Parts: structure tokens; sequence; C-alpha cells
């Protein structure tokens, strides 16, 4: 069937302009090789409040990856999470925003911090969730568990952990080889 994708990616302060670059690069590697599929896309920008960057509607309509993210402004704020998952599930995943009823919800959440806010994201459970933690803020274990309440379980398959932004291309790499062409 079909799938809708949103890219909710980390625009904190701590984000050095090249790594926030790195982020927009690997989203872009992803929808490019996922072009003309059944795949729609949409992406939300995320720091201390959030912002659509582009909605479902959007893609249909352009397509093109480099368009779509080229009027991003890096936000250089803080790290509110759960806020920005509820207003994915909330404010992102709806009909008037070209989501399809039908589309299968996916998420996938790209931050280089520890959440600064709290709360739940119960709103966002019917949406298959994956999150990316680069960078040394993620040292520790104890850092990397605090991720997995945002991902879908088990965390060994919805919870990946880069040591350096350079990684997201060992990412991109290890990701399609899982593309196929599945129709029964
Ligand atoms: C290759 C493993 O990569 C990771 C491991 C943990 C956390 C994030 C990542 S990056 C990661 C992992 C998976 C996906 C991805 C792309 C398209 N579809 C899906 N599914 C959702 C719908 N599912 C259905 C149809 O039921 C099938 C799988 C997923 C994207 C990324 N990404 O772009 O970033």
């Amino acid at each position: 069937g079909n799938v809708d994708l949103v890219f909710l990616f980390d625009g904190s302060m701590s984000l050095q302009p090249d790594e926030f670059q790195k982020i927009l690069d690997f989203m872009k590697d992803v929808m490019k090789k996922l072009s003309n599929t059944s795949y729609q896309f949409a992406a939300v920008q995320f720091s201390t409040s959030y912002k659509t960057e582009f909605d479902f509607s959007d893609y249909v309509k352009r397509k093109d990856p480099d368009a779509l993210l080229k009027h991003v402004k890096h936000m250089l704020l803080l790290t509110n999470t759960f806020g920005a998952i509820n207003y994915v599930a909330t404010e992102v995943f709806r009909e008037e925003l070209g989501a399809r009823p039908d589309a299968t919800k996916v998420l996938i959440i790209i931050t280089d911090g520890e959440a600064t806010d709290s709360g739940n994201i119960d709103a966002a459970k019917d949406i298959i969730r994956y999150i990316i933690g680069i960078g040394k803020h993620f040292q520790t274990k104890e850092s990397q568990e605090t991720l997995h309440k945002f991902a879908s379980k088990p965390a060994s398959e919805f919870v990946k952990i880069l040591d350096t932004f350079e990684k997201l291309k060992d990412l991109f790499t290890e990701l399609q080889k899982k593309i196929y062409v599945i129709e029964g």
C-alpha cells in the first residue's frame, strides 16, 4: 500500500552548520532513492518550537527534494522532542495537508541531544517511529536509552546511535540494502 513518512529533524543550537546540513542531505538522499514510489514525504524541524518545512501536498506538487528543503532556517534553540512528536501527530498527519487516510504512518526522528521537555507521546502510538541519535551527547549508554521512549519497539530495530554525523552515509548504505520490489 501507500506510505506517508515524516522527517522530524533536530534544529537545536548544539548543531554546527555543516552538521545541520548533513542531516538535510541525508533526508534528501532517502527521498531521492524512494522517489516515484508509493511513498510521500513531509519534513518538520524542531527545537524550542516546531515548523513544517514542507508537507505531503507540497511534495506531491513539487517532488524535488532539494527544492522542498531549500528554505530551511536552523532554529538554533532547545530540543523539545516531546512537543515535536505531538505536533507531528496532530498537525502534520492530516488530509488537509495531503496525508492519505489509507497510508501507513511513519516517522523518522533525527536528533543530536536529549529532550529538554517532558510529557508523553501517546498521540503518536499508531505511528511507526524510528530515531537516530548522533554525536557526543550520546556517548554513554544511559543517554542513548533516553531515546527509546520515542521510538517503536524493539529498540534494537527502531533506535540507531551514530557517533559522528559522517556515519549518516553508512546508515544510508545500510538502509538501501533493505529496499525491495515486493508485490505479494
Ligand atoms: C536501516 C536501519 O536504519 C535505522 C534503525 C533504527 C532507527 C532509525 C534508522 S534510519 C531509517 C530506518 C527505516 C526507514 C524506513 C523507510 C520506509 N519504510 C519503512 N517502514 C515503515 C513502514 N513499515 C511497514 C510497511 O509496515 C515497513 C518499514 C522504514 C527510514 C530511515 N531513515 O530514513 O532514517
